[PDB]
């Protein structure tokens, strides 16, 4: 069952958090992470295509995010404006896609 | 900008609606249609793979839906329950995606 987890859940301003991804299904084109609680293009952070290991930023990219081959997202030098929810969308090769929403709190 | 237009917007019960698609982006991998206002997997009608030309039903498929290679969706035998919003997500090859949401009303 596709989920995320925030490491740590409570993040000091300036510090870092890892959004870790469990249970990626088989046969993927790629990954798409978003800010907020849904897949929304205006709030896309990064697109990652797995056969080419190419990452492409979206409208919400700050420059402080790093996406990994297993879908995990590290954000560095966390700001109060990074607080709350994020969404991962996993794109399957039949286009029947899966989403996972997680969150952390900046203090 | 990606848009959809319902043809016709106003549908008699038991008739047909074509959700047309304007301004597809470049270099894409496939399409995803959903019931409602968001790209939620649990409300996915259909995923269409442009590469292979293959449509896979999602969970919200009723057997009345037909997707065309240009992303337009046909809903046949419409009921009073179908009035509302429908969302396409177009999955691009750099996985940085776009959505557009339209609607129809059944009398
Ligand atoms: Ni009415």
């Amino acid at each position: 069952q596709l989920t995320t987890e925030s490491m740590p859940f409570n993040v000091a301003e300036g510090k870092e958090v890892l959004l870790l991804v469990h249970n990626l299904p088989q046969q993927l084109f790629g990954y798409s992470w978003y800010k907020g609680e849904r897949a929304d293009g205006n709030r896309q952070i990064v697109g990652y295509a797995i056969g080419t290991q190419q990452a492409t930023p979206g409208p919400a990219n700050s420059g402080r995010e790093t996406i990994y081959p297993n879908a995990s997202l590290l954000i560095q030098n966390v700001t109060q404006n990074d607080t709350g929810f994020y969404t991962l969308q996993v794109i399957k090769s039949d286009l029947v896609n899966e989403e996972a929403t997680g969150q952390f709190h900046v203090y």
